[PDB]
């Protein structure tokens, strides 16, 4: 009979800290040994979110649609970086070169190519430590909501097409 | 008293495993029945990082304050990426825009406008897959620490203010 | 007996809703008392995937290693964004600034500075939110796959290197 109790007791504190473990609302109770489901909680693509009643679900969902404020809406292959402390966002983004960033499907990365003069000198940003690549040769992308930057020798702000616009006036 | 041998030592592996399942350093203790609670590391957006001991919690965490490496600082509305294969990053970002990406906060898209020449003929990058944006009507964004682009004609990098300063001066 | 059978009964209902709430195909086993390893899926950064035997082991490989579609490659310190609705991404990326964005791997903000003319006149984009930054003072990155950008009074968009070659020709 003690040994009955000492069981009983034992399942109870068992019960309790796997819910307690779970989280998500998830609870235990003693009259049936049912773990009630936890509901966690991610963020769809599209506004939305979603309820996962298991650890895994949640995973899944977390990769297949992302994080809240981290996004990508697709089904292709998964970005790849593989250049040092390199970033690569986006489907069949491919980030090999080092210290560089591929963002937007597709996007691909060459070595950055220092540029301090050109057939006029003295520019700013002349040695580069990699590049920031918004697409690749032949699915480029415009690239849009620029505030017009500083106009000066010192200058490593991109600059708009309002201001090559004004200069060519 | 068999039955109650089977029991006790079926209900430890019970415990032991899902200890094992939970991870994050849970033990299950025979004598109690509790199984300690996990610790598992999320990454704040400030360089510290909360230990959690659910699971509900840690994938909470995920979702408000982002993973290593990819954080918004933000309770804003989440991102939001309909577009075919775009991303939409940073609080309120819309990336509507097939093939395309908003990021940063309250960026939004616009269908790309192709351009070959203006009124200056011969430009690389004429066909756009899709737009690149840093923000919203009203509401750019300078973009900064941009390195000097070839300037040449086949050049598809992005060019800063030095080199626009040095071809007017 | 009865009280033998209503434990027998309910463990088996604790682990089979204990293997429901960890998905990944974890299974329970009332002949042993043993919960099968669930397999949860996370993406690494170089194109593979890899497999977990624990909740724990699947969130430290998200925040190691990345989500699908977001991978930095890197075991330097966490990207810190500090500024209000600010996005930081990258090893070392700091956003510090407002309504701003760091993204690659030492990224830093400071203040946008409004421009709206240079010695001409008449730039869009002369009111900035806050700044986008693709590196820091001497470690710029170079932005490439730069679609040609609209050359008008009202455009926004970036130029690229072919355009500051036309006008210059």
């Amino acid at each position: 009979s003690t040994s009955i109790s000492s069981i009983t007791t034992n399942t109870t504190n068992l019960g309790n800290s796997t819910a307690a473990a779970l989280g998500g609302g998830a609870t235990y109770d003693p009259a049936t040994g049912a773990i009630s489901a936890p509901s966690y909680t991610t963020y769809n693509a599209n506004g939305t979110t979603a309820t996962n009643t298991s650890v895994g679900a949640a995973i899944d969902n977390i990769n297949a649609n992302g994080i809240k404020y981290f996004h990508a809406n697709s089904t292709d292959p998964d970005s790849v970086a593989t250049g040092t402390n390199s970033v690569a966002i986006g489907p069949n983004a491919v980030a090999n070169v080092d210290y560089s960033v591929a963002i937007g499907s597709g996007a691909t990365t060459s070595a950055a190519v220092p540029v301090a003069s050109a057939s006029f000198g003295g520019f700013a940003g002349s040695a580069p430590i990699g590049v920031f690549s918004v697409g690749a040769p032949g699915a480029e992308r415009q690239i849009t909501n620029v505030a017009a930057g500083r106009i000066s020798a010192a200058s490593t702000d991109a600059v708009n097409g309002s201001q090559l616009y004004a200069t060519n006036s």
